């Protein structure tokens, strides 16, 4: 394990179980928003205020996302999203059918599942009314689909013209239902859903990121030995280029979600981070990957350890200038037998004292 300024959980498995994290900075208010799923059943929210002097987050009481639900459904994969131009937050997620399954969805090919969002102007203080847009954003393909998913973790915002919004998502479509990885895309600050293009074969949960012209990288989990890694060069509608990254390992069952950021690079404007278990044949031991010439999957860094032990999922947020004055990170991630979801707080300088 590295040395790192802050590890405390935010949510742990007592009175009730939690999995599936989401974590989201607010740069204006310097807090994060640590979402995750309660028991699948409920969402939860946990604001934390960073405090520089100590150089902590005291993290707020947890509460339940009330509005973040449909009557009769389950909510899954909270992916909460910042618009900054209209300071809007931004919290999707999937409700399915009470005790309806996605195996049951996969093996039956009924899609069932449900695509929603809910919105905050308070800073997720208190929620607007769900808003189910499964029609509308995915239209007549909702046949062709056994179910979809979105993130689980952050979302992407992007800086071209209309500061369009992005949203991971992946689908087993026919043709057996295949997953493939995708993103549903804004162009009005979520006023309406339209459905990017599909990558090459197999892709699951995965995330988005972007990097200086602009490309926007995607990185999914796949039932491979590794990562599968996505090139946009239209802002997400299409990502033309798709590679293997092997250097990016994923655990023999059907592989386990990751998370991926950009940030400010030292010197490409951005540098990537990745997080994920690094462990050969189990979730476990979660490390972290530098990419310092992004998108070049070769460019990957090997991984340097964050927690050693059992390491499932995992959200990552970049959070400005850290102490020592390098880039300061948040990561969010399951541990010990999805017993907790683990807050990490480190810089740049601290995870890779030789690339810095
Ligand atoms: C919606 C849903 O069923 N999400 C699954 C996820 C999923 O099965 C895979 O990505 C591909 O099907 O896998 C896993 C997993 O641990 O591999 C937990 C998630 N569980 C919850 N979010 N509750």
């Amino acid at each position: 394990s590295l040395p790192v300024l802050q590890k405390e959980s935010v949510f742990q498995s007592g009175a009730h179980a939690y999995r599936i994290p989401a974590l989201l900075y607010l740069p204006g208010q310097q807090s994060l928003l640590a979402f995750a799923e309660q028991r699948a059943e409920l969402i939860v929210l946990r604001r934390g205020d960073y405090d520089a002097p100590t150089h902590q987050v005291q993290w707020q009481a947890q509460e339940v996302v009330a509005q973040a639900r449909l009557d009769g459904h389950r909510s899954m994969n909270p992916c909460p999203l910042y618009d900054a131009q209209t300071g809007t937050l931004f919290l999707f997620f999937i409700a399915i059918p009470g005790q309806v399954t996605e195996q049951q969805q996969l093996q039956t090919r009924a899609n069932v599942t449900r695509l929603c969002q809910v919105t905050s102007t308070d800073h997720g203080r208190t929620w607007s009314s769900p808003r189910d847009l499964t029609d509308a954003a995915i239209g007549p393909a909702y046949r062709e689909w056994s179910t979809f998913a979105v993130g689980p973790g952050h979302c992407l915002q992007l800086n071209d013209r209309a500061r369009s919004l992005v949203v991971p998502a992946y689908a087993y479509r026919k043709l057996r239902p295949i997953p493939s990885a995708f993103c549903f895309l804004s162009h009005d600050h979520g006023r309406t859903w339209a459905r990017g293009h599909f990558v090459a074969q197999d892709t699951l949960e995965c995330q988005v990121a972007e990097v200086e012209q602009r490309v926007v990288t995607l990185n999914a989990r796949s039932h491979l030995r590794a990562r599968v890694q996505a090139q946009s060069t239209n802002d997400g509608l299409d990502f033309q280029e798709s590679q293997l990254v092997k250097k990016l390992v994923e655990p023999p069952p059907q592989g386990c979600q990751g998370s991926v950021i950009s940030f400010p690079s030292p010197r490409p404007a951005q540098w990537l981070l990745y997080t994920h278990p690094t462990h050969s044949w189990q979730r476990a031991d979660l490390g972290a990957y530098l990419n310092p010439r992004p998108p070049a999957p070769e460019a990957w860094s090997e991984p340097v350890l964050l927690a050693k032990g059992s390491c499932a999922y995992s959200d990552l947020q970049s959070m400005g200038t850290g102490p020592d004055g390098s880039p300061l990170f948040g990561c969010l991630y399951e541990a010990n037998d999805y017993e907790e979801i683990v807050f990490l707080m480190f810089t740049l300088k601290q995870a890779f004292p030789a690339e810095y």
